[PDB]
């Protein structure tokens, strides 16, 4: 299975590498974190430190403590089990958003959390960067 | 182990969603390479179609030979203008090797990636060969993506 992470991972790198519209380029994300690691009900949301610029979700409030002190929460069993997770999307120094997902395991949990945030912190560039390029366009 | 892997590509990948300049961000990702797969004397060339001239030219650490030339890169000469992975698996002329993966973008190929490994009978060579490719594919497409960035720019 770990060879299906680097897998997930590097088709996400591929995807991001290759475009700087996060409001088409997440629904992809999500297909892949769904195709692949199984997970499901993801949805994301990121807000301009001014204040809500994006947000998405699935196909078929504790997030509220993630924008607080920016932390990965966690619910090992909502009631298989399935779990809640939610990490903080966080760059720049603060929290811009959080994503979140479902996942029923059997597995590692924590694993999967581990992963969820790296495509959480690849996803904080990102917008950062497109943010930038917005600003050079703005500019003229 | 495959762990190591995950690490490094999601650190490279940490860089190139960071910015768009290519030459401040090979840098950083041959300094990864370099300390958390083994890899050294990594060096990225990229040409202009036109004119066949160097538009992008990185090096790592590490000493090499006067001339600049990796004993490899001379050998395999625009061999990787095919689209296909080079490697040798002895540079005699610890066993030394060296890798090249095509840098490959809107079809046309228009760089190699490079760096020679130090391998033994515990690690697999065409492991890292196959990793290579995913740099250099990642690569590729910040290339091409800076280039968008820069013709929206002109207009």
């Amino acid at each position: 299975d770990l060879k299906v992470e680097i897998e997930t991972l590097y088709e996400v790198s591929k995807i991001l590498s290759s475009s700087l519209n996060l409001e088409t380029t997440v629904p992809y994300i999500f297909r892949l974190l769904k195709k692949l690691m199984g997970f499901e009900r993801l949805t994301l949301t990121i807000y301009d430190p001014s204040t809500i610029v994006v947000r998405a979700t699935s196909s078929g409030g504790i997030t509220g403590k993630v924008w607080k002190h920016g932390v990965p929460i966690v619910i090992p069993d909502i009631s298989k089990k399935i779990a809640f997770i939610a990490v903080p999307i966080k760059s720049g120094g603060k929290v811009i958003g959080v994503l979140s997902a479902d996942k029923e395991i059997n597995d590692s949990l924590d694993e999967y959390t581990r992963f969820l945030s790296m495509i959480a912190t690849l996803i904080a560039n990102s917008f950062s960067l497109e943010r930038k390029v917005q600003a050079e366009r703005k500019s003229l």
